[PDB]
């Protein structure tokens, strides 16, 4: 388990990457 | 809970993203 | 130890960086 | 505490940001 803030950052970073890729596709 | 260094990195990454977005808005 | 989602994000971020560098080299 | 791989990713990400900023300064 992780600090909730670290969980939140991790979700944000993954979503960031997915959106960036979709934007380029 | 997380290593303090991981907490720090997570805060930095979120702030990074917020600043980048504000810069573009 | 970390939340599995944080582990996954960390692996993704490292791979992201490695691919970006290889792309530029 | 965190998974060592998460610690490593966090260090890499911070160093990444510091290098990127120094490169731009
Ligand atoms: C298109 C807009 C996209 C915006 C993405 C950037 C969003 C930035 C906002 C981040 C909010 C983080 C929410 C964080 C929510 C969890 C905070 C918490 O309760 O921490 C407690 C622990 O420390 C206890 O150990
Ligand atoms: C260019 C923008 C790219 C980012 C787009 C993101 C859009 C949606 C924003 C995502 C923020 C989701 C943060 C969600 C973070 C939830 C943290 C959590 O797990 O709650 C606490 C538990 O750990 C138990 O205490
Ligand atoms: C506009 C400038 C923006 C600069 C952003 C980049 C900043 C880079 C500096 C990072 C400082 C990280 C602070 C880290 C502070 C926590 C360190 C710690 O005590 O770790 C102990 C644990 O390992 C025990 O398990
Ligand atoms: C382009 C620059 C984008 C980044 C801008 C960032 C500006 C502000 C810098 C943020 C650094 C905040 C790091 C703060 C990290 C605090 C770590 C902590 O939580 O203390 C230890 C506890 O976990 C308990 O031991
Ligand atoms: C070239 C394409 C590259 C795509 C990279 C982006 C991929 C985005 C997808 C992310 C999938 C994340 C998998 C996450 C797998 C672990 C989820 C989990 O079981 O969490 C449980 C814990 O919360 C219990 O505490
Ligand atoms: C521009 C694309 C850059 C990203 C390319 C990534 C391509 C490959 C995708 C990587 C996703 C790997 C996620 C793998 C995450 C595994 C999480 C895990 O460790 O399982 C659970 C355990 O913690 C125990 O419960
Ligand atoms: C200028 C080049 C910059 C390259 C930056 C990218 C480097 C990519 C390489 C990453 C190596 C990660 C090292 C990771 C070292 C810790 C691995 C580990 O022992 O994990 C065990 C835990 O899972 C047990 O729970
Ligand atoms: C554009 C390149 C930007 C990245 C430049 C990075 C250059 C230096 C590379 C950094 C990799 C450092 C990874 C160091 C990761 C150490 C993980 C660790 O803490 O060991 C295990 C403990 O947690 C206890 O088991
Ligand atoms: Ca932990
Ligand atoms: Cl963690």
């Amino acid at each position: 388990s992780s600090d909730p803030l670290v969980v939140a950052a991790s979700i944000i970073g993954i979503l960031h990457l997915i959106l960036w890729i979709l934007d380029r596709l």
